[PDB]
């Protein structure tokens, strides 16, 4: 099995695979033709020497290693590459003296394979030692962080500190060294991420220590809190170092990160339902509470998080949480909907919320019992197939429980490799018991559910299903918070999606499939999720712009009510309720920002960085309150202090990445409007205030006013560090620079009209003052031969289904005029004939080979002019963004040239496949895909920068809407 995870494995495999591919071309000329085969003395003394370096460095290696490890793994490599490579070479002596020798080419088409596996096995076999390298430094922080708890001493502190020193900056290094070493981009992304949160949080490790001894060498009260974040950070550090570890030994894409991104996320939905559980539970059953109160919705959500457990169980196991979440749906609905008429506490009113919510302590249950599942799934998956499989696979040549203990879990070196199948097959069983996950950004979910309600092919897909559910979700998520307005996006796009998606399921399950009936009828849902995309799009505008237009105040009244004076009266009446509004401030953020990352306008990496900021001040709320709480109970007190401020930086610095991650997952223009519509009805709001003599109203007012106008100044400003052309940077700062004009006469005449409210002519002065911030925003606003066909043939075809979905998603655009879309084209047929020539084998090597050639060969062409598209474009974000989606192409290419040729050496179906040609098209297929795809992103965004020369993007089919 070939490894491509670093740059100096494909730089030394990629050559030594491609004169494979030379000699294995020359033995099907031989094979299948009966051609004389040249002097292969040359090409194989380049093979042998190119790897005899490899060998030579290896058993210098052997010699002079403390590695065990690398003793044990290192000399069967060198007996798998010797053998093949003096094979090789006795290929080339025999085909000297008869070019037609049939055992010669039998032992040329055996050492090539074997050439390429003992190759990939030998560096792997390095490779792996030199992260075993890494991986004992980064043991040896993660002990080093258990002996935190004893420091008592300042002391102790300094001397824990300076010890801790050394271990950090190599383990920091070696793993930026690393990472530059890797080739994936994704675990690139993973080391990068989880070294840098370590590293921003070894300041709160001394903090919390220092605290913690000042505390101990005196005898403060803060004692407890101070423990609490000092563990925590222990906690959060030591598990980033364990995320270190794991993606260190990453050699292929992510195989089981599905499982711990699950079974955390799963714990999230119960953690976070306890709280809202006892709140709501106890405030709901009171005989009347205003429907739309933050209490009300307080169990509205709730079953919102049960749904996400539900879409994370199986497709049967939905049935419990499903049905359960329909039935509380309905009858709390019924409990608004009567406590807020003529007639409460009629014993429906009571009887049947109460039966209800005792049902409510019984789906919190029903969610554990699949969490519980899956994890000791989980658990029992890698501790089977990690700590008893393979150390004992290796130590095949006594102690017996280790294969029990492994079989048991479940339910000469021939045995190991049954063992090996079997595992595969659990693996297998283990990736089917959990359903199919649509996309987290938008144009993914609603681009599955596109490819399931035009074309079902009848179950399979339920990614689309899954896509549509999600979407409604998030339009139940974005409903809970509005009015009026509320149930005209909620009851009739929501409710209209999922009656006629059951419409499109169960008239395509119970009957046909293909049938104008239900192709008539996909219109009709085809669209209306274009309208829940509009107004979802919308509310999440209009939602951010009131809840991120002011981040700090909450944190800011908790920050001047823990230095409060020890003679201030209600200390702790105000401190706790401070705290009380800066958890919920807190949390309605994070839950608008998540909002924000599921139906905004962002890339990935941009919903996966909001999703990240919201975890961090998740995390971060409560060991903030606890600061507070040591600053509170020691007034006067340095280290309090500074440890106070340490953590509300950290919250105020999260929380503000976390508005800007935000701000950029929004149509700014929509934004534009929301914040001008805010500046409407706060200004209708400083005419009452005047009205009905509230001078504290309207310099409220005002605030919220210049407060909004500097925001849109941060949004201006963005634009200019994000544009190349002065077309923009006149446009954008002429006008945002009189916007900021335009503030400070409207604060003083605030000011002003504040001390004589009923004047007229200050009011007029002050009213004027706010119209020209109006108009000010308005003007920032202002400122911005022929073709081919698909070759499908009658009856694999897994590795066709993505050649399909490139070619069907190249064909849409232009024909030729453009070269991306006719090498795309090209590359999606290339490879309608490679999954063709996968399971061939007779005279399909060289074509396989020169097949993957032609690939890689319109792939170059792709990158090359995509990357011309990204410097001839405006903004920034979206050239970078192609570039992105436009260094994964010729990795995956080279990839594909290489696991080609093993295939090919494999090609010739002359039998050594227990399962390891069934390997190597399935690397193929895995290849494959993300190649296909990779590049289908490639053309999507490439049309997006080329809206901004360069090319034509005109659409080929005639417009009919
Ligand atoms: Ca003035």
């Amino acid at each position: 099995m070939p490894v491509f995870h670093t740059r100096t494995i494909e730089s030394i495999l990629e050559p030594v695979a491609q004169q494979i591919s030379h000699l294995v071309i020359m033995h099907e000329e031989g094979e299948v033709d009966g051609k004389a085969i040249p002097d292969l003395t040359a090409p194989v003394a380049a093979v042998q020497a190119a790897v005899s370096n490899l060998v030579r460095v290896g058993k210098e290696t052997v010699q002079t290693t403390e590695d065990q490890i690398l003793k044990r793994d290192m000399p069967p490599a060198f007996i798998k590459v010797e053998n093949a490579c003096t094979k090789l070479v006795q290929a080339a002596q025999m085909l000297q003296s008869d070019p037609y020798s049939v055992p010669a080419r039998d032992y040329l088409i055996d050492g090539s394979r074997g050439i390429l596996s003992g190759t990939s096995d030998l560096l792997l076999t390095f490779d792996e030692a030199e992260v075993r390298k890494i991986i004992r430094v980064c043991k040896g922080i993660l002990e080093y962080l258990t002996v935190a708890e004893v420091v008592e001493t300042m002391e102790d502190l300094v001397t824990y500190t300076k010890n801790l020193g050394p271990g950090m900056t190599k383990m920091a290094k070696m793993i930026d060294e690393r990472q530059q070493e890797l080739t994936h981009q994704e675990h690139r992304v993973m080391l990068v991420n989880s070294m840098n949160t370590v590293k921003e949080l070894l300041p709160v490790l001394i903090s919390a220590m220092k605290i913690f001894v000042t505390t101990k060498n005196s005898k403060n009260q803060g004692i407890e809190e101070a423990l609490k974040n000092r563990n925590f950070t222990v906690e959060k550090m030591s598990a980033e170092i364990n995320e270190i570890i794991r993606v260190l030994q990453l050699t292929s894409w992510d195989e089981d990160a599905w499982a711990s991104k699950d079974t955390e996320a799963m714990k999230r939905a119960l953690a976070s339902i306890d709280s809202k559980l006892n709140q709501a539970k106890g405030w709901l059953r009171d005989p009347s509470a205003s429907p739309g109160d933050a209490g009300e919705q307080a169990i509205r959500q709730i079953l919102d998080e049960a749904g996400k457990v539900g879409e994370l169980c199986a497709g049967k196991e939905r049935r419990e949480i499903l049905g359960t979440c329909k039935m509380l749906g309905q009858m709390t609905d019924q409990v608004a909907d009567l406590r807020a008429r003529g007639q409460g506490s009629s014993p429906v009113a009571m009887q049947k919320a109460q039966q209800v919510s005792q049902g409510l302590d019984v789906l919190t249950a029903k969610v554990e019992n699949a969490a519980r599942k899956l994890e000791a799934m989980t658990n029992s998956k890698q501790s089977i197939a990690k700590k008893i499989d393979a150390a004992q696979n290796w130590l095949a040549d006594p102690e017996g429980e280790e294969q029990i203990r492994g079989a048991l879990a479940e339910a000469a070196k021939q045995v190991a490799t049954a063992l090996q199948n079997l595992q595969t097959k659990t693996n297998r069983a283990v990736a089917n018991s959990r359903p199919a996950k649509a996309a987290v950004h938008l144009e993914g979910k609603i681009e599955q559910a596109q490819r399931w309600i035009d074309n079902p092919t009848v179950d399979d897909r339920g990614v689309g299903q899954a896509a549509i559910r999600g979407l409604v979700a998030e339009g139940h998520r974005l409903a809970n918070v509005m009015m009026g307005p509320y149930r005209q996006d909620l009851l009739a796009k929501c409710d209209r999606v999922d009656q006629l998606t059951a419409q499109l399921a169960d008239l395509a399950a119970r009957g046909e499939g293909e049938s104008p009936q239900a192709r008539a009828l996909a219109s009709q849902l085809q669209d209306s999720l274009k309208d829940l995309k509009a107004r979802m799009q919308e509310a999440m505008t209009q939602e951010v712009s009131d809840v991120f237009s002011d981040t700090t105040t909450p944190i800011k009244l908790l920050a001047v009510a823990a230095t409060a004076p020890p003679d201030a009266p209600n200390r702790e009446e105000v401190f706790d309720e401070r705290a009380a509004n800066f958890e919920n401030h807190s949390g309605k953020l994070g839950a608008t920002a998540e909002k924000a990352a599921a139906v905004g306008t962002a890339n990935k990496s941009t919903v996966e960085g909001i999703q990240a900021s919201v975890k961090t001040a998740r995390e971060l709320t409560p060991q903030v309150v606890s600061a507070a709480r040591i600053l509170l109970r020691n007034p006067g007190n340095q280290a309090a202090y500074e440890h106070f401020e340490t953590m509300k930086n950290q919250w105020i610095d999260n929380v503000e990445k976390m508005t800007g991650l935000v701000d950029e997952a929004i149509d700014t223009k929509s934004l534009l409007d929301a914040s001008e519509e805010a500046i409407k009805k706060d200004l209708d709001k400083c005419k009452v205030a005047m009205a009905n003599i509230q001078p504290q109203m309207l310099v409220a007012g005002a605030t919220s006013i210049a407060r909004r106008a500097n925001r849109i100044l941060l949004v201006a400003k963005r634009e200019v560090e994000n544009s190349e052309d002065p077309k923009f940077r006149e446009a954008v700062k002429a006008a945002s620079d009189e916007l900021s004009k335009t503030i400070s006469p409207m604060v003083m005449d605030a000011k002003a009209v504040a001390g004589n409210i009923s004047d007229p002519g200050l009011q007029k002065s002050f009213l004027d003052s706010g119209y020209r911030i109006l108009g000010a925003v308005a003007k920032v606003r202002e400122a911005f031969e022929k073709d081919e066909e698909f070759p499908e043939q009658k009856a694999n075809q897994p590795m066709m289904m993505a050649a399909r979905q490139l070619h069907d998603e190249a064909r849409k655009w232009s024909s030729k005029g453009n070269d991306i879309i006719a090498a795309a084209k090209r590359m999606a047929l290339l490879m309608a004939e490679m999954s063709r020539l996968v399971r061939g084998g007779s005279g399909t090597k060289r074509a396989l080979i020169q097949c993957a050639k032609d690939i890689a060969k319109a792939s170059d062409e792709v990158t090359r002019l995509a990357k011309e598209v990204a410097k001839q474009c405006t903004k920034a974000a979206i050239a970078t963004n192609l570039l992105q989606v436009c260094e994964r192409i010729p990795t995956i290419s080279t990839q594909l040239k290489i696991l080609s040729t093993v295939k090919a050496t494999m090609l010739g179906r002359t039998n050594i496949s227990d399962e390891e040609s069934e390997q190597a098209t399935e690397m193929l297929v895995h290849n494959a895909q993300n190649l296909m795809q990779s590049v289908k992103e490639t053309v999507r965004e490439a049309e997006a920068a080329s809206i901004k020369f360069t090319l034509r993007w005109v659409r080929k089919t005639p417009w009919y809407q």
